[PDB]
């Protein structure tokens, strides 16, 4: 399993990116002067070895109650850790807004983070004549910097283009992926936050286990007991409430997500707030 979390700035291709993980169009994409996605998403895709995970995230810079939402949302969706994030960038400059995102990234989860993250571009098709390694070659202090913090860790993406040469770059994305967990001592990415957030979601879900179980235990003893009902009667009753039970146990994960999430938003909050005078727009 491959745990994988996009951020980045709006337009990026975060969206689209997800999309050529996924193999088929899940996420919405397309050119807008809006923000096309506005809530963290999540998807899951088949792949030659492993179950595929793709966050993808709304675009980080346009609000410190929204960016706490979504950051929140994103540790939750991630939980227990993100084997990688995946920092999109369109073909070119790293700009101010990718700067801010990186230093959010850092400043909440610490610099122990940037092991984890890995540099991917969108629009690959338009360097035409050029190397990505000329590419990445020219590149300016800040680009080589961030570069260098994320281990050499760079691609490029087209989304167009066969699906050969998408599928293509999704081996070379998750190989990378693999490369550098492996490098990470072979484990997904683990913060006080995740660890925390994660506890509660374990201790939720048994919660919600204790829950659900004493309700099917209850209504099963009404039907034993029950007199006056054929046994055949019995027998459909309680068999069709194992199976809205067992329904409802492939529910709690989705359940439990939603429960910490003002407790998560709260604890982001206490932290985020002081900080926030570094992400300001001046001005
Ligand atoms: N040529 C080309 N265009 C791309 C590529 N990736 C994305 N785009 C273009 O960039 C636009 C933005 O796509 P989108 O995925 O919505 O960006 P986003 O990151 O989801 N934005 P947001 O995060 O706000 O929803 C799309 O209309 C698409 O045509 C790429 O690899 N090549
Ligand atoms: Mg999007």
């Amino acid at each position: 399993s491959l745990r994988i979390v996009l951020v980045g700035k709006t337009g990026s291709g975060k969206s689209a990116t997800a999309n050529t993980i996924l193999g088929e169009e899940i996420f919405d994409s397309r050119i807008a002067a809006q923000a096309v996605t506005k809530n963290c998403q999540k998807a899951s895709r088949e792949w030659q070895g492993r179950d595929l995970l793709v966050v993808d995230t709304p675009g980080l810079f346009d609000s410190l109650d929204t960016t706490c939402k979504e950051i929140s949302r994103c540790i939750i969706s991630s939980c227990p850790g993100p084997h990688a994030i995946v920092l999109v960038l369109q073909l070119g400059r790293y700009t101010e807004e990718e700067q801010k995102t990186v230093a959010l990234i850092k400043a909440v989860f610490g610099k122990s983070a940037m092991k984890h993250m890995v540099i991917l571009f969108t629009r690959k098709e338009e360097l035409e004549g050029q190397s990505f390694h000329d590419f990445i070659a020219d590149a300016d202090v800040g680009l080589k910097s961030i570069v260098k913090e994320c281990g050499n860790r760079c691609c490029a993406f087209s989304n167009s283009t066969s699906k050969a040469e998408k599928e293509s770059q999704v081996q070379e994305l998750v190989e990378l992926i693999e490369k550098m967990v492996q490098c990470n001592e072979g484990a997904y990415f683990s913060d006080d936050i995740y660890k925390d957030t994660e506890e509660r979601l374990k201790q939720r879900e048994e919660v919600l286990r204790k829950i659900y179980t004493d309700q099917l235990n209850e209504e099963i003893k009404l039907v034993e007991e029950d007199k006056h009902k054929s046994e055949e009667e019995k027998e459909k009753e309680i068999k069709l409430l194992k199976l809205k039970y067992d329904e409802k146990i492939k529910n709690i994960r989705e359940e439990a997500e939603r429960n910490i999430f003002k407790d998560v938003f709260n604890r982001i909050w206490k932290m985020l707030s002081e900080i926030w005078h570094r992400f300001l727009s001046k001005c």
